[PDB]
């Protein structure tokens, strides 16, 4: 099991990606980009 540290790991990447996903207007405290 080496992969299992690679996981930990992609929640901190991914965790930039779902910014773009949560670019809803529902959503609170997100400027955009300029």
């Amino acid at each position: 099991k080496r992969f299992k540290k690679f996981f930990k790991k992609v929640k901190k990447s991914v965790k930039k990606r779902l910014k773009k996903i949560f670019k809803k207007p529902m959503v609170i405290g997100v400027t955009i980009p300029f």
